[PDB]
């Protein structure tokens, strides 16, 4: 019947917009968190460096 | 939401892959430490032997 296609549409328009949110901060807080393990990683590999040659190693 | 298992799925491919280091030297020269204190010990050995028998002692 029609007015079951008037209600149809009344309820795609609803279910198509519920607040969808922005997927942006909760995912560069993700690549900060893996930049900073990546260089508290690179520390060790620093001074176990230096505790083999009383040197850090040359660039590049 | 579909837009939620999105973002799952791209956060955890990146907390996957946060350069995992190669922990093979850092404990080869703890095994190298543990030799070189054990041959220094042992030096002190044979020298108080030599110092009671004033000889060596016999190998095995």
């Amino acid at each position: 019947t029609l007015i079951e296609l008037l209600i149809v549409v009344a309820i795609i328009g609803i279910l198509a917009a519920i607040a969808i949110p922005q997927f942006s901060a909760y995912r560069v807080k993700a690549y900060n968190s893996a930049a900073s393990s990546d260089l508290r990683n690179l520390k060790t590999a620093l001074e176990s460096a230096f505790a083999d040659d009383q040197t850090y190693p040359p660039e590049s």
